[PDB]
């Protein structure tokens, strides 16, 4: 039994979710746009389960179809569970907050309307996302992935907003990050990841 | 052996962190480092940062079969716990912490007018919030079904403080939502915390 997701595939939101479960190896079926697409918050059904919100149905599907060879939760493992947690927790109240207005002066709302960017909003988010990076910079000069050695659901959770970041004029403010820019290209090539890049087209 | 949290008592988000390891019956030392300063966190070499993380962190660590905040050995009432975690995350709070910013925080720390405009953009934004949670609590006693979780617990720290500014009493007008408010603040855990959100 395919479970449902109800939304466009272009959402960041969505795509959080699509990106889960490509990278569980689930079968599912996406059901159609709206009723911003770029922002649209999913509903999901699986069987009798009826759920809201990006983020607790990608943890749903993590859990639902966790193996030994994929785990991206480490919930067996509490010190691993608690760093998947707290850069989790960094993206939502800090990184994405920073990353994403960016992303929509630059990107969606010239691509959508043609509206005007806003360029001292987007230089504000700039000034945030420089301080963030330099924290990330020291993070994965450590280890390969945000929570130790291994990817999880940490380093998914940033790809959607990163991945429309990486199509506006300030793509390039990676490369004073290298290790971050080591990061990115690392998640960049996972056939999962390519698969959901593929699926996020205006 | 005691684990250590990094911060301010007073602080909306040490105050989710000590109000997690009171109800799990843990020994645990605060040493202070506005009203929403990140927490740190040590038990022994693991140093944590984000007060959701370190509860979580806390929750599972400590848990039995009588404290089962998280829900996680059933994956949907996991998923109802974390559905209303994530809403008090970028809905409710989003809603409710400006006004305890402009009606508390700011004239009384930062020496501002009390931008009484700001202040009704959030409370007819926080009136539609508190419909859905009206309706949610009105067929169950907590939001993620009939046992209390850490998606309740979650909304205790910024509600205390909106609790004490000009428009505690909106709650008055959602009944459920007003009796849900009521059970949480007859906890024992709850009172002792709330009593460090104060000095």
């Amino acid at each position: 039994a395919p479970v449902k997701v109800f939304g466009p595939a272009m959402s960041t939101n969505v795509a959080r979710v699509t990106l889960c479960l490509e990278e569980v190896g689930a079968e599912y079926e996406v059901v159609n746009i709206d009723f911003n697409p770029f922002g649209q918050i999913p509903a999901f059904q699986d069987g009798d389960l009826l759920l809201w919100e990006s983020r607790a149905i990608s943890k749903y599907v993590l859990r639902k179809y966790k193996t030994d060879e994929v785990d991206l939760l480490r919930e067996g493992n509490l010190k691993e569970a608690a760093m998947v947690d707290v850069w989790t927790e960094v993206d939502a109240h800090t990184y994405n907050p920073a990353l994403s207005p960016i992303v929509y002066e630059c990107l969606i709302n010239p691509l959508m309307r043609g509206l005007p960017t806003n360029q001292t909003v987007v230089d504000e988010s700039l000034e945030k996302l420089k301080k963030v990076l330099e924290v990330y910079e020291a993070r994965l000069s450590q280890h390969k992935y945000l929570a130790g050695d291994f990817v999880s659901f940490a380093d998914l959770n940033h790809f959607p907003y990163t991945f429309y970041f990486m199509a506006t004029p300030h793509a390039a403010l990676f490369d004073s990050y290298p290790h971050v820019k080591a990061w990115w290209d690392r998640l960049m090539a996972r056939p999962a990841v390519k698969k959901i890049a593929a699926t996020m087209v205006p």
